[PDB]
């Protein structure tokens, strides 16, 4: 059965407007600013923005990739599939 999210899941993303976007959750280092309750600190792979959501928008990569892993025309995407695939754990920044 499921678990809870926990940093380092793999996801599908959806944001008003967007496509599902390749995604991971990350963890809030010391310092950081934290999420609002009950949101998550979204890492877009690709554009490498954050945004907080919540699970009604967090898709898990390996049930959805075959419906939502496919080239996009939008600014970044592509190479988010990359990175979601080859190397999901590394430093962006």
């Amino acid at each position: 059965m499921p678990h809870a999210f926990k940093p380092g899941d793999l996801v599908f993303a959806k944001m008003k407007g967007y496509p599902h976007w390749p995604a991971r959750i990350d963890d809030i280092a010391d310092g950081a600013v934290k999420p609002p309750p009950n949101k998550y600190p979204i890492f877009f792979f690709g554009t490498h923005e954050t945004a907080f959501l919540g699970p009604k928008d967090l898709f898990p990569y390996d049930k959805s990739k075959d419906k939502y892993g496919k080239p996009n025309k939008r600014k970044g995407f592509n190479e988010g599939l990359w990175e979601i695939q080859n190397n999901p754990h590394a430093s962006y920044s």
